[PDB]
């Protein structure tokens, strides 16, 4: 691979509802948004039916619960612009439109939570620089202007708030390394500068929050294995050292913290299977990575059941969605093979960043 | 003390708001539930001043956040019935009246959230045992009929989600030794028999998860100091040997997980001031008690900001809410000295449980 | 129980040979010292039978190990002075006679090894004092002249090194606490003042090395339970809190260090028989304990084989030494029931320090 | 780099006297073994200055310890035969002459003490399989026959007790990868088979032990970075995935447990100056390298003094021995300049093993 590579994304978004129970978010192919949910939070739930939103879409949709509960989706239009629509009422099917909030927009759209409730999206603007929009109050429609960053992006941004409340944004430069830039108070707009940390990443990053409450960021590298880096904690403003893993991957990677506090990371290997790695104790060392039955077309999209049972989204040959997941809470629960959400077919919407 | 003691509670119950700004519940000299709240989650916020809910109460107020960011309070009314009221959208000074949820409470209600988003309160009942109701759909007004989940109470009950999403309820039996009882699965009607963690406990439990998904609990013992347990995890049921720390205490404790993943608890002490001890490594070794200056005439109640800065809660010698808090977010931040929440004074409504 | 009381001893002294064969020390109806030994350092070891050395004396007898690997034992005299005898060869069971170190002795004696291997005594003296004299060149019979470290102590001393080189005693003081004092730089004769931890113990104390460094001591307290206390490292002087433990003991404790690297504490528990507990993760909470068949009549002497097989030793209701052991290396093994090591009969040498 | 190549060694030996002074040996330009000592185990401590062995030799010499304190040097012999000498008395400069052992030796020696006090060195032998031989009795100058444990060997041998008195030795394959064999019970003739730890390494492997009892192997990679793998415990017999960590390096990595019980490793780096990189916590992840003055022409050879302060020793640009150390005990304690061990210069005298 070259080390400008932005390895194979995730075909779905996902959240959880107010009620914990998930939801899948994904572009068919009448360049529309479809999605489809748990009817209960229970291992056993049915899904409701693939359901359209009217409008076509021209990337990858992103979707978060606002701290009233309600979701709200995030897409690219065929004006190039900043469309969103959301649920009216937590737990509900009622969603609005789409909703217009312009810009010119040249990535997928990330969106974060800010610790004061106020919905946040960072994408890449048509000068190559991060942009970003926000609720200008808790929760509610009423949006900020757009503001820029600056910097040079590569890839799509990767946002995620510190345990002490200050967004941090990771982003691929123009270097092919990974950048970094972040509120230096907790949801204010008051940020750092672009800082490098080096290396050469080919995958979109991805970013979790560690118990002790450490950010650690994993990506494909240039020799297309499994990387990853920390912060130090303590006050300092320093990370750690890189360091991969080996076995060849072939899609972005899927970070996620089980509810032992360890984390656990879902990627497409090298026999475009479904391979799984965990860190065997804490902060410890790293399984070897084991492997699902199944050829997959996409990367994994991982997510958390109401109960902490891990859930993974995919997209098969058919072009469908399938999902595989933990049957009980524990830790070393089995998993399931996988299993169709029919009716739909999709199609991978994402940005082409070249 | 007695082995049938109960150590004094706090003065005001504590909630963080859908934009997490903090709001405290108290009852006053009218035995009428008062709140107040600060108007930005912001390190320098003002507080909006103290404002009455309208009817005379029996009981300390409970509250809890719905899943759709609404804050809503539980009281026992004049007629020793449940009653509760709430925010009518999130973050907003609009509330309901108070409105009954009937039955007959022995005990300070107790109020948890399940994984599923509905609230469910436990209570002492009439015939001594615990008692339960729930929202039978997320963060709505529909509530299931009172039952009975057995047992012979002595204190007010206290309840922890397990990592794993079911609710866990702890209360001193009538040998005034540590019970428990808990769903056997998340979010549904299906509880274990009551088991004794043994020893005797001379105030209410308090229950914390640690990073690790394992519940800790702490109490005062018999001999008038802290004392704590904690599950073994690793899908075991079984629980550590109980551990007592030296420092006699003088009120219930109050816990806190802070952003770094430790513990730390806070209580009155011996001399009447707020001390405060905290593990000095994961899972470690407790740190020495210390103090804060001022004589305190509650229990602590504590919470954390939106930037994770703890901050605490207590009655004065006049008999008026006082708080202090951790200036930063680092976990050596330095604290302020007590500063009045001025403008009414409060009493200790909550039930006298003999 | 009193506070000035001290817990019932061990019965023997163990030693690991330079090939690591266990061996052990006591006094016999004679009022002289015997040991026995393993003869090979293998699961299924015979013992040699107990052999006798000729001299008449007043103290339980300390067993060290000196840097070039042969076993010296320490003991007073029927005129109270100090007298030690070696192995002139290491694993060799050629021994020198009973030879004066002279002075005046008040306590058991207490031996340690400098990290330059210089092995180095503690006792207290005819002035109740802290006393102690060393060799002054590694593994070689060229003493120091006695000297004193001053205090008033009321237990027999228990030295240690730390991760540094450092030797540091322990030793209940005339308030009944624990007070402690160090040499300040490595194998020098450079020590601090007296200070102290506080509390009230009724037993020795009892002192091991944590993994990461930190020392850790045991002992009974005031309420008859263990309790516990370590240094807080990371190049601070502080210590923890005190813990204690629920479980009513009526021996010294005995800690050891498992091969996994997690602490184990053993002692004679309320009903007479043997009691374990264990640290059950890193730092971690402490099991319930745990008892093993049979009525025991002394504190147990842990020891480990040269496997790491935790291996115990006690008195018997015959007055004979018994022991058991770990099967197997896993922390996880299975125990023997007592075997009897037969031949002689013990007494309780240890001297009266009221 | 090519798969096969072996990373530059280090210059000398190092042991610990029974005393704990260091003392370190080397090969000068007449062939002959040379060594030099502290004189005294302190931090000021002066070297005694450099004394030669008479005996011409064809390998790096191997240093041990014997049980009952004697160092005992291993070596090739010009008859490439296994030859030894030791000190005649633990702490002493009296040596006996080189006495053989016989054999036909194509490796560098790699000596181990089993758990039972005896010594026993590993070998490639003249048809490239790893032979050992032992002594059979404790510290005693009786050894064994020659014995096969077969494989193909492309590396010096590397060997190191499990927590559990087993020894377990590492070396490169015929494939380019990690291979192990290990005793199945503790210091007994009962060996595995050949196991493949995968991966390709292009240095000797270097393996310690970590507090918890597992072992970890470090070895330069095929990118020419530093990777490592760990056991992965609780009677398991499985291994981590390997991780590698940025930065080219250029020797053979050192590894060594601070006092504080984290790992550190050495390493001269892509500019020649020695690079050291620290676990930031326990097992946690590891600090960017950091960079000594100064260009070094071996690997680093790494030990610890009687107090635990890291010291490291290296071949010079004028040939002769330098070495830097720590100041304190203190984990952040400050580091010395390189020093010249004056005398004599030094050769690389290790096995070519094409
Ligand atoms: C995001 C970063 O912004 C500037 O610092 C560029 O010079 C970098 O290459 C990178 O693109
Ligand atoms: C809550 C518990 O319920 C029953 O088991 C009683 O026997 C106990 O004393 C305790 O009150
Ligand atoms: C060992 C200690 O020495 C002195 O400080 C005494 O005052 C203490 O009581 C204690 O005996
Ligand atoms: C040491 C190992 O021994 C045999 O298994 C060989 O097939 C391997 O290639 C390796 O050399
Ligand atoms: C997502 C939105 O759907 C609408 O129908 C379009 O008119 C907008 O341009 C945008 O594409
Ligand atoms: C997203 C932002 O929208 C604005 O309208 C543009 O002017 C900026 O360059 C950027 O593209
Ligand atoms: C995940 C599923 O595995 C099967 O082998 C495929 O045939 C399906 O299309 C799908 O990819
Ligand atoms: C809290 C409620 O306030 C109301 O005014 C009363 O009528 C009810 O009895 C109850 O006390
Ligand atoms: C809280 C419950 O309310 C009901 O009405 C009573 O019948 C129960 O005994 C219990 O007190
Ligand atoms: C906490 C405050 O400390 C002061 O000393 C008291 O005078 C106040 O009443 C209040 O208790
Ligand atoms: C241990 C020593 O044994 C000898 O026989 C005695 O003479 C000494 O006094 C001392 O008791
Ligand atoms: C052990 C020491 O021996 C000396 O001879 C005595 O003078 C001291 O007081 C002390 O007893
Ligand atoms: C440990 C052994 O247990 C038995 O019950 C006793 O009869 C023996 O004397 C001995 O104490
Ligand atoms: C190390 C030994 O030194 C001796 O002098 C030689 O005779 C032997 O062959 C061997 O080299
Ligand atoms: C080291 C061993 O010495 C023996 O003499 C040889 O026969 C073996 O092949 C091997 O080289
Ligand atoms: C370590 C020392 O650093 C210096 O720069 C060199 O000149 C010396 O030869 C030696 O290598």
């Amino acid at each position: 691979i070259e080390n400008s590579a932005i390895a194979l994304s995730g075909i779905v978004s996902v959240a959880n509802n107010a009620d914990n129970r998930l939801e899948v978010f994904g572009v068919s192919t009448d360049s529309a948004v479809w999605h489809n949910w748990q009817t209960a939070p229970l291992p056993n739930s049915s899904w409701a039916g693939w359901n359209k939103f009217n409008g076509v879409v021209t990337s990858k949709p992103a979707v978060h619960r606002n701290s009233d509960g309600r979701l709200e989706v995030f897409v690219r239009g065929t004006d190039n612009a900043l469309w969103h629509n959301w649920q009216t009422a937590a737990d509900t099917n009622t969603w609005s439109s789409w909703q217009p909030l312009y810009g010119g927009i040249t990535s997928n759209p990330e969106v974060c939570l800010n610790s004061d409730g106020r919905l946040e999206v960072f994408v890449r603007g048509s000068d190559n620089a991060l942009w970003h929009i926000w609720q200008t109050a808790a929760h509610t429609n009423s949006w900020s202007n757009w503001k820029s960053l600056g910097g040079t992006l590569t890839s799509n941004p990767a946002a995620h708030l510190n345990a002490d409340g200050r967004i941090e944004v990771f982003a691929r430069g123009a270097d092919n390394a990974l950048w970094h830039i972040w509120q230096t108070a907790a949801h204010t707009d008051q940020w750092s500068n672009w800082q490098s940390l080096k290396s050469v990443i080919t995958s979109d990053p991805v970013v979790i929050n560690n118990c002790d409450g450490r950010l650690e960021v994993f990506a494909r590298g240039a020799d297309s294995t499994l990387r990853h880096i920390s912060q130090i904690g303590s006050d300092s403003v320093s990370w750690s050292n890189w360091q991969c893993l080996d076995g060849v991957i072939t899609s972005a990677p899927a970070a996620v913290k089980n509810i032992s506090g360890q984390l656990e990371v879902f990627a497409r290997g090298a026999d475009n299977t479904l391979w799984r790695t965990w860190q065997t104790s804490h902060n410890g060392p790293w399984s070897n990575w084991s492997s699902f039955t199944g050829i997959i077309a996409s990367a994994p999209t991982v997510a958390k059941n109401s109960d902490g049972r891990i859930e993974v989204f995919v997209l098969g040959l058919d072009k469908a969605l399938w999902h595989l997941w933990q049957t009980t809470s524990s830790t070393t629960s089995s998993w399931t093979t996988w299993a169709l959400i029919g009716g739909i077919t999709l199609i991978d919407a994402s940005v082409i960043l070249e």
